[PDB]
């Protein structure tokens, strides 16, 4: 049969930009790079997680 149902979504893009480093936050921002984050202080590094949305 094969049903072609590519239906989009309207999701409230909730992304609190300027995500600090939990414990270093007040005084040490989380180095936000285009591809990831890093913390020259406690070595806390995190990647810009690709938002795998169906649409
Ligand atoms: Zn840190």
């Amino acid at each position: 049969m094969q049903k072609r149902e590519l239906y989009e979504i309207a999701d409230g893009k909730l992304v609190r930009k300027h995500r600090f480093c939990p414990r270093c936050g007040p005084g040490v921002f989380l180095a936000e790079h285009a591809d990831r984050y890093s913390c020259g202080r406690c070595g806390y590094t995190e990647f810009k997680k690709a938002k795998k949305s169906k649409s």
